[PDB]
């Protein structure tokens, strides 16, 4: 099954790595948590339908592409503050994810779609306080968006040509990239998030 390949990929990375992405995890989630649980859900919901309504207007170019990244960083820490220390509001951040993924869904881009399917079993997972369970559907997650980015590599073909050896690497290209590279930029996303409030 994807998940148990996954996780036996994320088994194969050393436990210190692993701890070390959970750590960060809990202490960005604690920095933010000092600034009110409900207004942390309450931007992740702002910023959350902020980037969906301008991505399906087509209004991302490739000349935007570094703002949005450091947006989707902002919200991926609000929302993983959420998951960690409000059911309520992790539930409604979990619903409107699904409306998006139905939405995308229903226009086509069914890999990005899939990819938030699992983004919102991650972020139950982490709310269940599950780090390798965590790790392996964040994985999938990100295995998913690269390959939408793959497939659709027309509208950027240089960022297609960055992430091919990543999929073509497979989950555990994917698992190397997270614990290398993406883990470590958290911070950068917490620090962005400490400056709106």
């Amino acid at each position: 099954t994807p998940e148990e390949e996954a996780r036996a990929a994320v088994d194969s990375f050393p436990e210190a790595l692993r701890q070390r992405a959970w750590d960060l995890n809990v202490k960005s989630a604690e920095k933010l948590a000092k600034y009110g649980i409900e207004k942390v859900t309450e931007l992740a919901l702002k910023l959350l339908k902020e980037i969906f309504e301008k991505y399906v207007e087509g209004k991302i170019t490739r000349e935007d592409l570094p703002e949005v990244v450091k947006k989707i960083l902002v919200l991926l820490s609000l929302v993983k503050a959420t998951a960690i220390y409000s059911k309520e509001g992790l539930e409604k951040i979990l619903e409107l994810l699904k409306e998006i993924a139905k939405e995308l869904r229903e226009r086509g881009e069914t890999l990005l779609a899939e990819a938030i399917d699992y983004l919102i079993e991650a972020l139950e997972k982490l709310h269940k306080g599950d780090a390798d369970g965590y790790l392996t559907l964040l994985t999938i997650a990100l295995y998913l968006y690269f390959k939408h980015i793959v497939e659709n590599g027309a509208r950027d073909p240089e960022l297609a040509a960055a992430v091919r050896p990543l999929v073509e690497g497979g989950y555990e290209a994917v698992a190397r990239y997270y614990f290398e590279v993406f883990a470590p930029k958290l911070e950068e996303g917490t620090e962005e998030a400490v400056k709106l409030f």
